[PDB]
């Protein structure tokens, strides 16, 4: 359980991210694919991209980034009361896409790296600690759902 003070730090920096959802989406997925190439293999729709240049020019990848950040933003705004939002996400990622928990850890790392680079003034040590706590809560609850659904993860 996070304290109200910790949620405030998380939503304060997220408000800045919302000023340019598409741009943040691009930086995050590009950071992930470059740092962990194996994650790209899970997208039959993007597995052909060979360079950072091709990724940055992809309109479809940009669109998907917006979809992903909008879904994550809705969860964070619930401040822990996200049971209803997690069910459909857990089902599709465990049963259809087959995404291991380890890959959710990799994208959490990419999110923190991008926020640190673009928002240093609003992402100091205390704020980073609060964001890590929020993302750990997310992964913990998704993992529990994965188990109930029959996927090891
Ligand atoms: C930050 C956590 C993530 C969020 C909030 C998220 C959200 C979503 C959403 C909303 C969709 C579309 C609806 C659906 O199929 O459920 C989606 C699709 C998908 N996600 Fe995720 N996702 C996350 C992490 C990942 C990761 C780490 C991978 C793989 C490395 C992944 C792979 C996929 C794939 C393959 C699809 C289908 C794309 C397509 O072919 O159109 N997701 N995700």
């Amino acid at each position: 359980v996070l304290s109200e003070g910790e949620w405030q730090l998380v939503l304060h920096v997220w408000a800045k991210v919302e000023a340019d959802v598409a741009g943040h989406g691009q930086d995050i997925w590009i950071r992930l694919f470059k740092s962990h190439p194996e994650t790209l293999e899970k997208f039959d729709r993007f597995k052909h991209l060979k360079t950072e240049a091709e990724m940055k020019a992809s309109e479809d990848l940009k669109k998907h980034g917006v979809t992903v950040l909008t879904a994550l933003g809705a969860i964070l705004k619930k401040k822990g009361h996200h049971e209803a939002e997690l069910k459909p996400l857990a089902q599709s990622h465990a049963t259809k896409h087959k995404i291991p928990i380890k890959y959710l850890e990799f994208i959490s790392e990419a999110i923190i790296h991008v926020l640190h680079s673009r928002h240093p003034g609003n992402f100091g040590a205390d704020a980073q600690g609060a964001m890590n706590k929020a993302l750990e809560l997310f992964r913990k609850d998704i993992a529990a759902k994965y188990k109930e659904l029959g996927y090891q993860g």
